[PDB]
């Protein structure tokens, strides 16, 4: 419980940063044609500590859509050139039993991002830039979704 070490490490509207990074690659047309496909994961900060999403899901645990669009577009078929919104369902963090029963606000600097979920007041917010949540009793928070939209697909740099 001492402090006799010199340090000079030094740790806004929300305190946990959720950095989610979505990586699109488009399908090729005739070579043999190539599919689609898209990866990513979601990261935040907390009390200078990252942490890595979980989802509920290996698979089909988000959706793709065409901007002003509700069809849904399968991996395989992204096309470059097209403004595709990703929405990453069943989204929780683990911030592990110490932090069990806080209360903490999700946030993001990147606008193409918002959540949606239950707050600490029990109410659901659909499409906020930022939420306040209660930790649960093992410290764990949890999202319906969080959605990325101007999400573009890459030619292939396989070549
Ligand atoms: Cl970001
Ligand atoms: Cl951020
Ligand atoms: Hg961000």
């Amino acid at each position: 419980h001492m402090a006799t070490t010199i340090n000079a490490s030094s740790s806004a509207k929300y305190d946990v940063d959720v950095t989610p990074s979505v990586s699109a690659v488009a399908a090729n047309t005739a070579t043999p044609a190539i599919a689609g496909n898209l990866t990513g994961t979601i990261s935040a900060s907390y009390n200078g500590k990252t942490y890595t999403a979980n989802l509920k899901a290996d698979t089909e645990n988000a959706t793709i859509t065409a901007a002003g669009s509700t069809t849904a577009v399968k991996p395989a078929e992204l096309a470059a050139g097209v403004a595709y919104t990703v929405t990453v369902n069943d989204v929780s963090f683990n911030f592990g039993s110490e932090n069990a029963g806080k209360t903490v606000t999700l946030g993001c600097a990147n606008s193409n991002v918002k959540f949606t979920g239950t707050n600490s007041d029990n109410q659901t917010e659909t499409n906020v830039s930022t939420l306040k949540v209660k930790l649960d009793q093992n410290g764990v928070a949890s999202l319906t979704n969080v959605s990325i939209a101007n999400v573009y697909a890459i030619n292939t740099t396989d070549n």
